[PDB]
């Protein structure tokens, strides 16, 4: 019955994935191994992608449960291609509290720099508003 609520925000610092052009950035969300995966869009030719959309995720653990968040450019004739990843504990948000903060994502193998990227979460009971504190 707890909703993890996370707006995708924003990147920066996204490396040069090809000599013809910036990237293709999209982002994608998973909970835990399960079949609960989200993707954004893609922001052609940016280093400084913006989202900003919200994905709306029904939590099983809030003790355990982990997001993976994994950053890619959109495939241009070999399969989307990996730029950097990170995992995130649910745990670490106060229930109800809305937490918008910077993540270091960790780049593949082969891959110049990782970037950063901007999320808001908020892990909330179903029935309350998304990204105000609940009290
Ligand atoms: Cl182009
Ligand atoms: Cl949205």
């Amino acid at each position: 019955m707890y909703q993890l609520h996370v707006r995708v925000v924003e990147a920066k610092e996204l490396p040069k994935m090809d000599t013809f052009g910036k990237c293709d950035a999209f982002a994608i969300l998973q909970l835990n191994s399960s079949r609960n995966i989200h993707r954004t869009k893609v922001i052609e030719k940016t280093y400084t992608p913006v989202w900003n959309e919200e994905f709306h995720i029904p939590l099983e653990d809030v003790t355990i449960d982990t997001l993976t968040v994994f950053l890619k450019d959109e495939d241009k004739g070999s399969s989307d291609d990996p730029i950097s990843l990170i995992k995130i504990p649910i745990n670490q948000f106060p229930l109800g509290e809305v937490v918008d903060k910077w993540y270091s994502l960790i780049p593949v193998k082969g891959v110049k720099k990782g970037g950063q990227i901007r999320l808001t979460i908020h892990i909330a009971p179903l029935g309350a508003t998304p990204f105000q504190k609940t009290d």
